[PDB]
């Protein structure tokens, strides 16, 4: 239950990241097209699923944008974390229920 | 408040759960009964724990007792974790961003 929320929190870091790039690009895309299109090809050179190692790699090439990404994942971390506890054992609980009722239904079938 | 991000993190958690989930089991499981954690090794190429709603109904064809034991396993992780999660993603951001920004401006600095 301590290993499990340690792998747990760092997904949820890269996962954040993730969510904070997608959001620079989306505004990127309208903005400087230019640079939307270079991201693309460099998410491809390199695995976003890897927070760190994606931000290392590209201190190498485009440090103004690596720093707009860790101010981005912060203010969405601080928009968001509070909300999540309560969402995720909601979600649970619902498909939790669901998935019971299809297989007792689909055992008698 | 950031509701596309929000729905999308809970999904995205929701899975990551059911996985710590199948993780566990897959441990008791590699010791009791060597063959079923063979069988929930290939299970598992062949369809992905990202989609757990899919994953799961896909079980029902095949193991419907361990489709149970996973739903009940996650709900308990979900119980234990929950909770720890916004203080310690947070801190571990703020950490990550300090270490990068430091790094950064030192690159800079040479």
């Amino acid at each position: 239950f301590k290993k499990v929320a340690k792998e747990t929190a760092i997904t949820l870091q890269s996962y954040l990241t993730y969510q904070a790039v997608r959001l620079i690009s989306q505004q990127l895309s309208e903005t400087n097209p230019g640079q939307a299109i270079w991201l693309g090809e460099f998410s491809k050179r390199h695995p976003i699923q890897e927070s760190d190692l994606y931000l290392e790699a590209m201190m190498l090439e485009n440090k103004e944008l690596v720093l707009r990404i860790l101010t981005v994942r912060e203010n969405l971390a601080e928009g968001v974390l509070e909300f999540l506890p309560e969402m995720v054992l909601s979600q649970i609980k619902q498909s939790n229920g669901n998935h019971r009722r299809s297989l007792l239904e689909r055992l008698t079938q």
